[PDB]
């Protein structure tokens, strides 16, 4: 009876292929990178600091399966750098006015000088040109909406200047990759077109206070939703990170239960803290939408966690939302595990739109 | 025949009690006090941010028996605050230069109204004049060195404004008990002693690398605080400088009430969001403890310093166990001293002493081969 038909030109103006790493900017990098490592459950594996000849900022990587999150901070001015794009003045107007946030998105392409090129001859504005590291990795970033910027990075074989580490049964709950990162605007329509303008991105086509469009790459697994607000919660983060950025980050995780039991059980402890949970009946009306797909055990384990469960045409989406991570509510993080479209398909199960009515429903009904 | 001979001329120009509280500025305090909560075993405690109408700054207070830290980071301009001290732009400049360390120490007080009084009367540079807030609490800021403070908490009989924190069972507890003592670095040592010394009355408390140390100390000698030069010809004193981009506070002693338990919770937790220690001492140092500190401690907790990297010195008093961690954050400055003192029972302040017999039985015990 219903059939839902999604469009995919391939427009990409250059090839890309997967995130790569997020840089969060900070004031202090050594405790954002702590706290994140206990909550989340994350590896330090590189740093590049003063203990390793870097005198200009204090950079260091958390990695979980193939999720890369690096903690940038600068030092003093009066006192190298590996990531090329760095500076002082613009690391503390950044952080005086958005707070704890996300720099970079960042995303694997075949080449950063061309990826680059053709972005600016399309409308990108330019952040950071080509900048070759020891002949192994080349580094660009074009400004994306506010001041977080797409950073494209190229190989020909972490980064050049970084030093490895590897101590701690170390840190591991489950979260193996980044599956879509979002930013929330003022105006959806003209982010929409710059953006999609200097990346050929075709719109994903999905099944309150905001309105949503979803970019992607030609495979779909470069997912960047973005948000404008229609009281709005989208409005509420404008004006506490002072403009246009980035508002959530999903990982995905091999099992949402382990991720979810780990991470509830250092929420008072130096982890993160989570939405309060939805009512009883939401869970007893699942068996009605999903059951084909969750066992009985299964929708027990999401009661006990708090997890929702949405899905459309193709497959199945679990998904829990986090706290703000620092002071301003601004970013928060999303714990997501899609289920159905094994070949996965990008987005198999869309992105939790269904579940702002199914929680309605569920909340009037008792 | 030997006896150590300490004078104490008690010459405190006000009436001090004990250590209050210590504030560290933040840029995101969130992370560092949950960072810091995980990594010591300080329960939250009170609030002061957005949840509770603050939107000037959040405040997050972390306390371990009667230790009390307390986290605050400045939010934007464009937004209610309950410390009447504060100040964005005083507050982005001192994260800008210093990094993540001490703003202030304060201390209990008989009147803040007439410590600042006093103070300034003998030389202090004023900071915050004295503000009494909800009509219960009186708070006053002196310029101690670089740029901390010295806060006066006086009562009537947290703080007006706070929220109190909901409860996690049994919420978390490594034996942490109270500041012992805070240590400052500056340039030099005598234009620091006489002017801090100068307007707090505080007295020379006798002791027993490339520095030069003078502790100063109230009546009661509870309120501690040692200060710190560099001697050149390398110096950790002149390389916090640098880094800190002058004079700041350079560590807190926490007192525990078993040292053990506390190591071994935070030894525990090291690479999992917690705090690092320095390397531990050659097995030599602690083959040499039975002959200096038997008499105090068993065979079985001469073990368990050696299983823990624990330090021991004693002074003409009592006996002082310690261990250091790495610095607290991304700048080689504040770190923070585990410490256990025993003896001096009647316990008094600066039993066993600092640790500046330290120095050279570390060196010593080096030599093994
Ligand atoms: C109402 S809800 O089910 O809790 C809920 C459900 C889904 C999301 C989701 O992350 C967002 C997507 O990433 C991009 C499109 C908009 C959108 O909604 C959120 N959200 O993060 O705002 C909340
Ligand atoms: C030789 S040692 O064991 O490393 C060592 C032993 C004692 C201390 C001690 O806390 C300090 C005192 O409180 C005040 C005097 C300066 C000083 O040295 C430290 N320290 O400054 O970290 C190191
Ligand atoms: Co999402
Ligand atoms: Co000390």
């Amino acid at each position: 009876f219903s059939k839902f038909v999604r469009k995919n030109p391939k427009s990409d103006k250059f090839k890309v292929k997967r995130f790569h790493h997020i840089e969060f900017w900070c004031g202090d990098a050594t405790n954002v990178a702590r706290r994140f490592s206990w909550g989340l459950g994350m590896r330090f594996s590189a740093k590049s600091d003063l203990s390793t000849g870097n005198m200009v900022h204090a950079s260091y990587l958390l990695t979980s399966g193939d999720l890369r999150f690096l903690f940038t901070a600068p030092y003093s001015p009066s006192l190298t750098a590996s990531i090329p794009s760095f500076d002082h003045g613009s690391c503390r107007s950044f952080f005086s006015s958005h707070g704890l946030g996300v720099r970079a998105v960042a995303i694997e392409v075949e080449d950063a000088e061309s990826a680059f090129s053709i972005s600016v001859a399309n409308g990108a504005i330019p952040s950071s040109p080509p900048i070759v590291l020891n002949e192994a990795v080349t580094i660009a970033e074009v400004k994306l909406y506010g001041d977080v910027v797409l950073r494209y990075v190229s190989y020909k074989a972490f980064l050049p200047g970084f030093e490895r580490v590897e101590d701690a049964f170390p840190l591991d709950y489950g979260i193996r990759r980044l599956d879509h990162a979002v930013g929330n605007v003022p105006e959806l329509g003209p982010a929409l077109t710059y953006v999609a303008g200097f990346t050929g991105f075709h719109q994903f086509a999905e099944f309150s206070g905001l309105n949503s469009a979803v970019l992607a790459s030609n495979d779909e697994m470069v997912l960047l939703p973005i948000n404008e607000p229609v009281k709005s919660q989208i409005q509420t983060y404008l004006e506490h990170n002072e403009g246009a950025g980035l508002q959530h980050l999903a990982l995905m995780s091999e099992d949402i239960f382990r991720t979810l039991r780990e991470m509830r059980k250092r929420s008072s402890i130096g982890g993160f803290d989570f939405m309060p949970s939805p009512p009883p009946t939401y869970y007893q009306n699942l068996k009605k939408r999903v059951g084909d797909v969750l066992s009985d055990d299964q929708i027990k384990e999401c009661e006990e966690l708090g997890i929702l469960v949405d899905r459309d045409d193709q497959g199945t989406l679990l998904q829990i939302f986090t706290k703000p991570l620092g002071d301003r509510p601004t970013i928060f993080i999303e714990i997501i595990q899609r289920v159905g479209c094994m070949m996965q398909s990008g987005g198999c199960g869309g992105f939790g739109k269904g579940n702002f009515s199914e929680l309605f429903k569920s909340i009037e009904e008792y």
